[PDB]
């Protein structure tokens, strides 16, 4: 019950997750890993604190050769301990932000964007595809992100499951594990989310809406051909509900980002560019990084 175009669409957006989600993370490597004062800064360090504590995982690296390497994070002591996994995570985000890049230039819907709108989609998106795809690798039963040999597995606290789900992100990947999406409504929900024409610096806004609103009509029918009626009434509403939380998660996690660079700079030069840091006028020139990789070879 697909038009040819919709079909084409799905099959273009499919062809391009398959060419840059490397799913079993088996090109991450050289990462880095955990080694072996006024009133003004100290308001500073304490917001800081929360922002950080809110996301406590251990990390698991399993050998080929069948040994296990387990990392648990220090507690709190007031110091420069509770940064100790943040070089690994600003890699793992680099690595990731990179399979998006690669993503969006070979949509040719992408590609037919003015350079500078591809910037700024880029920009506004990247965080949101990134969660996206670590939802498809996300056991809500064991609430571990599992990335190949690499796994990611969330500390209790002394609320339990009650308290995580108090913390958006972990709600965002739980709730949306449980609608049990096929890839193909991941990779629309992609789209959608890479196409929205009210990211900050868009000039072609009337362009984008418009296949923005293709995507979601693509999803919408392939919800209502796919998925046995009425069981599946509401879950195109669902899935665009979790979009706008995302969009919500994500204006939170740049100001969560902003504060702890300020105090502890650990962000990569591609993550300066993605989230507007400074380093050392137009949009390409304050993102040459992403400039150079939009206009390499796909």
């Amino acid at each position: 019950g697909l038009t040819e175009e919709q079909r084409m669409m799905i099959r273009e957006l499919m062809d391009a997750q398959m060419k840059t989600f490397d799913t079993t993370f088996s090109h991450f490597k050289n990462f880095r890993l955990p080694g072996v004062p006024s009133r003004e800064e100290a308001a500073k360090w304490s917001q800081v604190r929360k922002d950080l504590c809110s996301l406590k995982v251990s990390l698991q690296l399993r050998g080929e050769d069948g040994s296990v390497w387990n990392y648990k994070p220090p507690a709190d002591s007031g110091g420069k301990e509770i940064f100790s996994l943040l070089p690994h995570m600003a890699d793992m985000s680099t690595y990731m932000f990179k399979g998006i890049i690669s993503f969006a230039k070979v949509i040719s819907y992408f590609r037919d964007l003015p350079i500078e709108d591809q910037i700024s989609l880029l920009k506004g998106a990247a965080f949101e595809l990134c969660q996206l795809r670590f939802n498809t690798v996300f056991n809500a039963e064991t609430g571990t992100w599992e990335c190949g040999r690499l796994s990611y597995c969330l500390e209790d606290t002394a609320g339990g499951f009650q308290q995580l789900l108090l913390e958006p992100m972990l709600k965002f990947h739980y709730m949306l594990k449980k609608l049990q999406l096929h890839e193909e409504e991941y990779v629309l929900m992609q789209a959608i989310s890479l196409f929205s024409p009210d990211r900050p610096g868009v000039l072609q806004h009337r362009v984008v809406d418009q296949l923005q609103e293709q995507f979601a009509i693509t999803l919408k029918s392939y919800i209502e051909c796919n998925r046995p009626q009425p069981a599946h009434r509401f879950l195109f509403l669902k899935i665009m509900a979790m979009l706008t939380e995302l969009r919500s998660i994500n204006a939170q996690h740049t100001q969560r980002l902003l504060r702890i660079q300020d105090i502890h700079p650990f962000a990569t030069p591609l993550m300066q560019e993605l989230f507007g840091i400074t380093g050392s006028s137009s949009l390409t020139e304050r993102h040459k990084i992403l400039h150079r990789l939009l206009q390499e070879g796909s």
